[PDB]
């Protein structure tokens, strides 16, 4: 199971890792993917996740855009883990960047309520560029399941546990 995760709250626990990294080695039930309404899995935690599987996940998304049209922002789809996971929720968070609004991150993470057990990123943080701090706030008060946070960035992760209220 997850190992070396520090505990913020009765559901929500937190590590500094890399989540292909986490997920290759745990093979969870479900695996977040911070996804765009397109799944066009080009950087970030999306482009990590897809690179990890020889690009099966944009092949899988593809067909799903096609067939389904887009997500909306604060939304999200279950497809496959392949490799990663037994299922990846490609949930979408508002990115700042783009101009979405921010209101809609609760949302999103209210798509992790489906499942028991989820290893996931922060909702749109790193190159979706909403505060870091924010979102773990959102993911706390949000999330009631059973969440293990992978921050791949050690100086942010340190950041995230020392301002926790």
């Amino acid at each position: 199971s997850f190992s070396g995760y520090l505990k913020l709250t009765d559901n929500v626990y937190i590590k500094n890792a890399d989540i292909v990294e986490e997920a290759k080695k745990v093979k969870p039930t479900v695996v977040v993917n911070a996804a765009n309404v397109y799944l066009k899995h080009g950087g970030g935690v999306a482009g990590a996740l897809n690179k990890a599987t020889n690009n099966a996940m944009q092949v899988e998304s593809d067909d799903y855009i096609a067939t389904n049209g887009p997500l909306k922002v604060g939304g999200s789809c279950v497809l496959s883990g392949h490799n990663l996971a037994k299922h990846c929720l490609h949930v979408v968070g508002p990115n700042v960047n783009k101009g979405e609004d921010i209101q809609l991150l609760k949302s999103a993470y209210e798509n992790f309520n489906q499942h028991e057990v989820l290893l996931a990123p922060l909702l749109s943080a790193g190159i979706f560029g909403a505060d870091p701090i924010h979102s773990l706030r959102v993911c706390v008060d949000t999330v009631r399941t059973n969440v293990y946070l992978a921050v791949f960035d050690k100086n942010l992760y340190d950041k995230l546990v020392s301002s926790f209220l």
